[PDB]
Order: C-alpha cells, then sequence, then structure tokens
C-alpha cells in the first residue's frame, strides 16, 4: 500500500473530569469500565487527517455509515502491564500491528504505518498511566478500531474511514490469581469459519454471529464454544482463543500440537508465543497440524492426552478439563496434570510480561 | 399493549432545515441522496422507548457500542412506489418484516411486532411522501436498521439496541427503459456464506467480505459476482440477487429452477414472488434445487438455456449475458431469447407495483 499519518499530532486535549478508578479487589467486569482518553484519527480525500488524543467520548456517525450497515469494521485487542517499578510495557505489539493491517486490506480499508499507529497507542498509554493497575495478574486491555464511514448505501471502497482507540483497566482473569478450567460445547452444527472465508482476519462480523452459540453453551452446561469444522470434525479454536493439545502422539512422540494456519483460524499472538517458547526449549516436539475429535477420542482411553487448553490475550493460557461432544462429556485429565506445561507457559510470561526478566517481545511504556 | 413499541409515535419532530430535492437534473444515483426525516427507537432494560420521527440526522454512539466491535447489526431493504394515481404504496413489506425479525433473533437483538414497525415505517414514508419519485421506474428506497449498542467490550447479548429507518429516493435502474444485461465473474476462490453460517439472514457482516470481491470482478471486466459455493461449484446468488435460470433441463422439461433456501442464500422477497407468479401461471415447471457449474456448462452447450437472472428489490429482474469462469467467458444467450421471460416478469411486476391493477400484495401509503 501506501503511506500517511504520522508521530507529531494533532495535540493533546485532556480530561476535565478524570473518572474515579477501579478500586482495590472489587470493581472491573471485562470491557466496562474505560479510561479518561482514546485516540482518534480521521481519513478521507485529503487522506488521514492528524492523529488526536481526546477525552472518552461518544462518536458521531452519519446514519448510513458503511461501518453500519455492510460490517466495515476490524478490531485488535492487546495488552500493556505494569510491574511496580510502575514501568509500563505492551506485549509484542507488533503482531496486533500487523494483523490489523491485513485485515484493513481484506476490507478495503486505508492502510496506514504499523509503527506511527504504535506510537500513537503508546502516547495514549502514557497520558493515561495510572488506570494501568499494577496487582497481580491486572493489566490495561486496548483496543484499537478500524471502520468504513462513507454515508453511502452502496455496497463500495469507504472514501471516509475513521480509526480509533480506547483502553480499559483489567483485573485479573483468574479470581485471586488461581488458575481455573473450562468446560466446552463441541458441537458440529455450529460454524464459525470456512476455507476461502475471513476467519483469519479479526474482523467484527467474525463476532456477532457467535453470541448465540454461546448462550446455547450456557444453556447446555458449557462454559465456551470448541469450533469444529469438516466432515472430518476438526478441532479449530476455542472461543476467542486458540487450542492446543499436549499428548503423546500416536507415534509414541510426546508432543504439543495446534491446529495450522489454513485460513479458517486467527493467528494469536500468544498462540504464536507458545509455539516459539516451546520450541526454543527444545524438550518435546512442537507442531502446527490438524487434530480430530476421532483422534482425541482414541488419545484420551488410551491415556496419552496430558493437557488442553486455550491461548488468547484475555486468558493467556487456559486450561480445559471438558468437553461435551454429540451429548457425551469428555473428561480432559489436565488439571490431574499439573498442569505442569500450562502452570509453567504462565510463569515464563509472567516474567516476561511483568518485567521481571528483559526480553525483545516486551514494548516499553 | 406489548413489549414493542406503539405507533403512539413520540410526536413528530417535523425538520428545520429542509434538504434540496432532487434537482431537475434527475441524477438519482442510488443510496446516495437522502429525504427530510428519519425513524429511531431506542430499547434498553426498561425496554423499547418511544417511536420517533425525526429530521434526518446523525447517530451519537458509544465508541464501545458493540455495533461496531462485533458487527450487533442488521438491515433491510424494500420499496415504495408512487402510481399515476399519485398513491403510495408498498411491495409485500411483510416479507421484509418477517426477514427482519429472524435476523434480529440471529444477533440476540431485541424482538418487536412487525406491524407495530410497518405502521411507524408507513408513519414516516406519509411525512416524506413528497420525496417519492413518480417518473417511470423510480421508486423510494426504504432502509431499516437494527443494532446492537452496548457500550461494553464484552462479545454478548447487548443490554441496549437502537432501530432505525431512512429513505432514500432512487433513479430507475439505468434510466433508459430497456433492460440491459450484466456480466459476472464466478471463480469458486471466494466464499460469501456457508451451511451452518448466516447467509441466510440480512447481517451486515455478510456483505463487507464482498467489498474487494466486487473490486477484483471490475478489474476483470465483469460487473457483478456469482457466488459459488461446494466442490461441486453450486450457484448461489449473483452479488445481491438470487439467481434463477430458465432452460430446458435434462430430461427435456422446460422450468424455470432457482438455488433452494439451504441456509447458504437470502430468502429474497424479489425471487419468493417469482416463484410465486409463475408457479400462479402453470405454464411450465417451476422447482428450487441445486445448480452447478457443471449442470450450467453441459446446458449451454446442448443449447437448452434460455434466459438467465438475477432478483431483487434494486433490480427486480436483471438479465445476465456473460459468466466468466475460470478464464472461459460463457456467452448467455439471454437477450436472443428476446428476455421472453425476463419481460413478462417485469411487465407483471410494474403494474401491480404501480397500482394499474389491484393486487394484495400492495400495502397502501
Ligand atoms: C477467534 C479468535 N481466535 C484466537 C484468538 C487469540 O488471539 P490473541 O492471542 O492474539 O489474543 C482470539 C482473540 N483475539 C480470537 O478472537
Ligand atoms: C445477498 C442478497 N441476496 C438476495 C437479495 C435479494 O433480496 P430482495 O429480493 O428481498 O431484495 C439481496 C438484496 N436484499 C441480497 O443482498
Ligand atoms: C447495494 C444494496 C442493494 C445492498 O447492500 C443490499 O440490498 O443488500
Amino acid at each position: 500500500a501506501s503511506s500517511s499519518f504520522k508521530a507529531a499530532d494533532l495535540q493533546l486535549e485532556m480530561t476535565q473530569k478524570p473518572h474515579k478508578k477501579p478500586g482495590p479487589g472489587e470493581p472491573l467486569v471485562f470491557g466496562k469500565t474505560f479510561t479518561d482518553h482514546m485516540l482518534m484519527v480521521e481519513w478521507n480525500d485529503k487522506g488521514w487527517g492528524q492523529p488526536r488524543i481526546q477525552p472518552f467520548q461518544n462518536l458521531t456517525l452519519h446514519p448510513a455509515s458503511s461501518s453500519l450497515h455492510y460490517s466495515l469494521q476490524l478490531f485488535e485487542g492487546m495488552k500493556a502491564f505494569k510491574g511496580k517499578d510502575q514501568q509500563v510495557r505492551l506485549f509484542r505489539p507488533w503482531l496486533n500491528m500487523d494483523r490489523m493491517l491485513r485485515s484493513a486490506m481484506r476490507l478495503c480499508l486505508p492502510s496506514f504505518d504499523k509503527l506511527e499507529l504504535l506510537e500513537c497507542i503508546r502516547r495514549l498509554i502514557e497520558v493515561d498511566k495510572d488506570w494501568v493497575p499494577d496487582a497481580a495478574g491486572t493489566s490495561l486491555y486496548v483496543r484499537p478500531v478500524l471502520i468504513g464511514n462513507e454515508p453511502s448505501l452502496g455496497v463500495s471502497q469507504p472514501r471516509r474511514a475513521l480509526l480509533f482507540v480506547i483502553l480499559c483497566p483489567v483485573g485479573a482473569y483468574f479470581p485471586g490469581g488461581s488458575v481455573t478450567p473450562v468446560s466446552l460445547l463441541a458441537d458440529p452444527a455450529f460454524i464459525r469459519a470456512w476455507v476461502g472465508g475471513v476467519g483469519n482476519y479479526k474482523l467484527g462480523g467474525n463476532y456477532g454471529p457467535t453470541v448465540l452459540v454461546q448462550q446455547e453453551a450456557l444453556k447446555r452446561g458449557c462454559e465456551q464454544v470448541l469450533w469444529l469444522y469438516g466432515p472430518d470434525h476438526q478441532l479449530t479454536e476455542v472461543g476467542t482463543m486458540n487450542i492446543f493439545v499436549y499428548w503423546t502422539h500416536e507415534d509414541g512422540v510426546l508432543e504439543l500440537v495446534t491446529p495450522p494456519l489454513n485460513g479458517v483460524i486467527l493467528p494469536g499472538v500468544v498462540r504464536q508465543s507458545l509455539l516459539d517458547m516451546a520450541q526454543t526449549w527444545g524438550e518435546f516436539r512442537v507442531v502446527e497440524r490438524t487434530i480430530t475429535m476421532k483422534q482425541l477420542l482414541r488419545a484420551l482411553e488410551e491415556g496419552r492426552v496430558r493437557e488442553v487448553f486455550g491461548s488468547g490475550t484475555a486468558c493467556q493460557v487456559c486450561p480445559v478439563h471438558r468437553i461435551l461432544y454429540k451429548d457425551r462429556n469428555l473428561h480432559i485429565p489436565t488439571m490431574e496434570n499439573g498442569p505442569e506445561l500450562i502452570l509453567r507457559f504462565q510463569k515464563e510470561l509472567k516474567e516476561i510480561q511483568y518485567g521481571i526478566r528483559a526480553h525483545e517481545w516486551m514494548f516499553p511504556v
């Protein structure tokens, strides 16, 4: 693509009524509390306007905005971590920028310079540094969004777009820093994405249809959805997380496996990070390969499965203890195996994310 | 008295700044020009607020609005026609209401009373009746929209929603009384919807991903996209229209066939109308059955194809003269069969829609 929008931006406008911050231990359900400022950048015929940090405020959109009629919208999700020493760091933000730009191109939305956006986010997080908690397992969620915005009903490439970023302080995913497993509903009737589709982009359209399915999972007594694909019932991803299986494969070899990027699953940043980390250790086979329900079943009977977990920004490494498939509950022995791999992954990530050990994956303040 | 807003139209706020009506220079371009008023209804914990007809104005949305992060958005599209007798009438609006409510339920958005919405739309059109054109082949396009509007980043059932309707005066589908055919790009690389997905609901998320594909079609010299599905390359729908084929099938029996409502395609109101009409005549076989590229190819060279066309609100019966499949340009003999069936359908629909012959399909003013 081409380039635009930069570092030196159309200033800062600070809030006149800084909101009261969550209180120790009680507060924040995820995504309900927002900080004082936000980033906004407009794009049109004149190209990109100047970036701006402004008080958190509502958006003003023409009723025919393509963002609301034809889902010309994409978003990202990443976290900034504060380790007392009060230093704040973003976890591998570049991968989120790479992903956002790919999503933008898929929807014919305007390209932007990945590094300028990162610096702009850096400046915003800076203004709201104090919203960044520091208690154990807490963080600041960063939500960048790009939407089409042509006041036209034709389905077409917008000639106007808006980019914005808001922040949410977040509690520790696991109550008081424990770790609890989830149960998953695995029903083939449900299909999140298709080959040749857009499941590998973080487009809002991928999410809206899952609301009803997640409701079913709850009614069937499960907490999240394990999305299956194909006549083969391949495991693809779980909820808003990639899925991993640690077991002794059929050839007698102990491995950490996860579905490959074939176009149906989202290239998760945590997923890539767990692959990287495990390969680096070099203690067992690490591979990206298709996993089927049929293989999972035979593995569980022979006692070859050690741990199964989801990976994502919300819950970096999430153990799974049960899967309800075809009306029959499969017990997943994850917790009775430690869960050793999961705990090491969490510790390594904690040490890296909270600055206790230097690492190129972290981006300062 | 129900958990639905009531045509208890929270007064009308007439406009204090009328827009200039499309000037004599007759340049009606689809969905670019809007009328003076709009309908707006808000929903929350207390339920549906009172319906309101207000001046056309921008929407005010919280930056975390679920409509913009997770595509909790759906819409409709229908037309009001003005006869020479000057009466305005809506074409089978009830089917659009049924479809809108189905879409709403799929996205866990609030249910509403179909008849109340229809009446509110009726009142809206009445206010802006002077915007309804009456030159040949013109009409008033009605765009109802329902969006989630929770100021929360959690992917979940919104607790706040907004329903609105805007109107667009529309020119003739290409202002030259004679139907011009379109060419379509048929490439299996692009997949719009899938079995078990949401292709049978009018959700904005279905459209965003087509923008890039429609650009390719142009880049390749075609005007619209014929969406294929399966290893079998089944014809599904074309652009924003259902597809029909009139030919002598493989049994030598003359017939009109269109893909069935298997969940992959949108149940078009015009489509259903053409089926009904053809059904009623009883002059030839009318069926809903799978159509494959292999069968079309084999028929185009067995010389059994008479006419192929798309059907939709924008272009009710649209002839097709060419399909580019695999670098292969297939000539479709539609126009040389002097769009006999297409012409008859156009003739009948015009007489019904413009009030020249009374019909239960039309809804007054
Ligand atoms: C469908 C889906 N799959 C996987 C993930 C995990 O991605 P990440 O590690 O980048 O947060 C997410 C969360 N973005 C997701 O929404
Ligand atoms: C994908 C798609 N299919 C079919 C149609 C035709 O539907 P209708 O006849 O109700 O306009 C449309 C236009 N609404 C469409 O967008
Ligand atoms: C371009 C218009 C026809 C569209 O978005 C639709 O009707 O679905």
